[PDB]
């Protein structure tokens, strides 16, 4: 998260940490809790995949510091890549976790409700500038979507899909970087956040007229219901 500051505990109780262990640990995307045991995130988080095992989910967490042997995780039962992902476009970028073991929902670990709006938040351990490295303490940042229509005219050199929805700042400083993908992009409505966006991508981080391009999760919800049940 590039221009955000510090989460507080309990603040956003359905970010996720997806890190892999092979002689050090690394944290590599978010996502979002979505169910007792369904996380919501990246395709590309995946793009590394076939190495076994390795994979360990973060839950009710803030500081990736104070994370030890002793921090419960959950394990990866399932993952479900949207059969349209392809590694060489960017498109349909959106992936389920079933975990081995259901997560209790508490003040710390809760779902994001599934189902245009200025008031918008997005959260990660990501890059604080392109140059940047993975932090320790989660940040957010208050982001207002852009049009489609805005977003294209950002984006000459890709297809923005109806699938997609974009947010930034017309002089940028405030966006989701490298570490964030797979995280939550919610939005208040009528008193309650919704998950609108899934950290898909971007021209770097926070530049003017570059804005963030995240998942649209109401585009995905036939799939993910069929998927999740
Ligand atoms: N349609 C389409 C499409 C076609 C080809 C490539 C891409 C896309 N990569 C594959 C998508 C996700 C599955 C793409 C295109 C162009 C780009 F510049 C990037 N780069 C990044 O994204 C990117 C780079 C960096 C960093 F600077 F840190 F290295 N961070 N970040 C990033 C990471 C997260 C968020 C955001 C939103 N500021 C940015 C990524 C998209």
């Amino acid at each position: 998260i590039v221009g955000g500051t510090e989460s507080s505990w309990g603040e956003w109780p359905w970010q996720v940490s997806l890190q892999v262990k092979l002689t050090a640990q690394r944290h590599l995307c978010g996502g979002s809790l979505i169910g007792h045991q369904w996380v919501l995130t990246a395709a590309h988080c995946f793009d590394g995949l076939p190495l076994q095992d390795v994979w360990r989910i973060y839950s009710g967490i803030l500081e990736l510091s104070d994370i030890t042997k002793d921090t419960p995780f959950s394990q990866i039962k399932e993952i479900i890549i949207h059969q349209n992902y392809k590694v060489s476009e960017g498109n349909h970028d959106i992936a389920l976790i079933k975990l081995q073991a259901p997560l209790e929902y508490t003040e710390f670990q809760k779902p994001i409700s599934l189902p245009i709006y200025t008031n918008c938040w997005v959260t990660g351990w990501g890059f604080s500038k392109e140059k940047g490295e993975i932090q320790n303490i989660l940040q957010k940042v208050n982001i207002p979507l852009v049009t489609n229509e805005e977003c294209q005219k950002r984006y000459q050199d890709y297809k923005i899909t109806q699938r997609m929805v974009c947010a930034g700042y017309k002089e940028g400083g405030k966006d989701a970087c490298k570490g964030d993908s797979g995280g939550p992009l919610v939005c208040k409505h009528n008193g309650m956040w919704r998950l609108v966006g899934i950290t898909s991508w971007g021209e770097g981080c926070a530049r003017r007229e570059q804005p963030g391009v995240y998942t649209k999760v109401a585009e995905y919800m036939d799939w993910i219901l069929e998927k999740t049940q």
